[PDB]
RNA sequence: UAUCUGGUUGAUCCUGCCAGUAGUCAUAUGCUUGUCUCAAAGAUUAAGCCAUGCAUGUCUAAGUAUAAGCAAUUUAUACAGU
């Protein structure tokens, strides 16, 4: 028996990987593939203006 | 910038203290008090107690920002502005 929303509904991860190695771990890409391509960008709205926030991929 | 006088007796000269005397960046306290300038101030009694508040935090082009923070527009879909 699934309890209301604890097992039924899911809350996603707040953050994505910050380190390049960590990023690689998240997908499984190997050295050649590079970063940039698979970064979790957040898109925030003030009210009318919609803008973007992206992680600084250290290392 | 080294100063003495009153008090022992009927008077005397002393020895002596006592009293005055002058000061204190030494306290208190009493009246009093308009003015500038400079300003000590719970040491002394109990290093006794303590309500409340404050008395140490710090960021630069240059350690760490996906603030679901602000910004917002004529460097971005890697970051690059506070
Ligand atoms: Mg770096
Ligand atoms: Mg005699
Ligand atoms: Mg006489
Ligand atoms: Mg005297
Ligand atoms: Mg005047
Ligand atoms: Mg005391």
């Amino acid at each position: 028996q699934e309890i209301e929303g604890i097992t039924n509904d899911t809350v996603p991860k707040r953050l994505g990987p910050k380190r390049a190695n960590n990023i690689r771990k998240f997908f499984g890409l190997t050295k050649e593939d590079d970063v940039r391509d698979y970064v979790i960008r957040r898109e925030v709205t003030k009210g009318d203006k919609s803008y973007t926030k992206a992680p600084k991929i250290q290392r």
